[PDB]
């Protein structure tokens, strides 16, 4: 069934729209009024990034309602352990609700059943509120081929469309190197999510897409060594279609999923710094739409 | 025997010397210059946060060692996969030595108290990482319960300030957390202000306490000149000495003498500024 069904419209709604917490805090006007000395600067820095890092803990928990080496009520344990700390922060900090679904979660309801499901959907929660965050967080105050590597049988035509930015570059999903991750995302496609770009990890675009994948990556290629009109599918850090279109220093690395066509790899610079503009500065939305060909 | 000495010698080197890490990252010298465009304010926004949310999932982890019903195997895979996401990216951000002890902890410990002092060392490693990165972090941009005489007065001074205070430490309220605290005294160790919660000073101190809190006080309620021992964020001292918002319940650790709480208002004055990124030293000793 649903784990919590109140929380799949809350997901289907913000995939579109401004969750109010996001505005609340960016606006300074959380009830509680978090922050030392008449200024929320700082409550604002420790929302974006607990809600970042708090992402990143419940997407490892739900890696770990599939381990079976793992006890279920060992894995309830140790969610009743991280969980809560940055539970109840974040619900004083701008996410009430954040905060009493996690509760929720930190259940012995039956075994499994309330423990993949239940992280699933509230990771992807999580995961669409961090998304918000980084858009409207202010960062301006401051070798052998894998795409050679492959059946070309098994790429799947996509085109990617930036609004308003009227771009449609196409691309080619490898289904091969990583099966299940790429089944997961064609099972998601099509979907238009907000367009954000790396902060740390140079000229490269991310944007939430709108599932939980936890399938297995075999195939993972460093990133500072990604050619342009790289495709990652980073789950660790969120579920994001990653799009690089220049240099970049992460040495990480991040699942494949895909390259963009070299014909329409020269538009991608354009588009990088239009949604670079997006995240640093002007805040302007920029949506992204990925959809099968 | 310890789980890995040279790192006691670096957490015993930072409570007095900034970490060779804190240095490059505010002053934008990262090997692989991390940060898009030519700007590297990000860089130094994921590094403290990483590392300030790192060190929580490692206290947790510190204590999911005491727990006896999760193995020694099931900890160590809980461990190897949340801890890579947090400490790779690390390693790239500022702190290599960090992401390479990561891996060491995460080694098959023959027993529950070689895994756990390996977390123990490792947790306050990555405290004192916090603690010098919360520093110099550009921010600009209960008393009637128990017995009286079952409590320990200590001394508290801030440099160069030289204000002194006189304290009481209430060790029945919650015994083994005040006993875990006063066997670091004395202890001198940097001197923050609160960023969050309102005007509240914290001091990261050298220990890792997982002892049973069963007294702890909503901060929103707690009077002037309240000591608490924040354990699950990063092991540190707290002294309220004025309105603050934070709802979240702290244990109570025990609690400035009335007699010298008119002097904490000037310390915290010269504290929330000293978070100016200025070191203030504190010395908490036993009277």
């Amino acid at each position: 069934m649903s784990a919590l069904p109140e929380l799949r419209e809350l997901i289907a709604s913000f995939v579109s729209e401004e969750p109010p917490e996001i505005r609340r805090i960016r606006t300074g006007t959380v009830p509680d009024l978090p922050g030392s000395y008449g200024q929320y600067f700082t409550a604002w820095d420790f929302s974006n990034s607990i809600v970042r890092d708090y992402a990143m803990n419940l997407y490892q928990l739900t890696r770990l309602a599939t381990d079976e080496s793992v006890s279920v009520e060992n894995l309830l344990t140790v969610f009743r352990t991280l969980d809560p700390i940055y539970s109840t922060f974040l619900g004083y900090n701008g996410f009430p609700v954040l905060a009493e679904y996690a509760q929720r979660v930190g259940q012995p309801a039956e075994s499994r059943a309330e423990l993949l499901d239940r992280l699933t959907t509230f990771t992807e929660y999580v995961n669409r509120l961090t998304a918000w965050s980084h858009h409207y967080f202010p960062w301006d105050l401051g070798v052998d081929s894998v795409d050679s590597l492959g059946d070309p049988s098994q790429r799947i035509p996509v085109r990617l469309t930036w609004q308003p930015l009227g771009v449609q570059v196409d691309a080619e999903i490898y289904a091969d190197l990583n099966p299940q991750l790429a089944t997961d995302v064609l099972k998601a496609l099509p979907f238009t999510v907000l367009q954000d770009h790396a902060v740390v990890s140079g000229e490269s675009m991310y944007a939430w897409a709108p599932l939980v994948s936890v399938a297995p990556t075999p195939v993972r290629e460093r990133i500072c060594d990604a050619p342009v009109g790289r495709l990652r599918f980073s789950q660790a850090t969120g579920n994001k279609v990653i799009v690089q279109y220049g240099p970049t220093t992460e040495t990480l690395s991040s699942p494949v999923l895909g390259k963009v066509v070299d014909s329409h790899a020269d538009r991608l610079a354009e588009v990088g710094k239009a949604v670079w503009e997006s995240t640093f500065s002007s805040k302007e939305p920029v949506w992204l739409t990925v959809e099968r060909l």
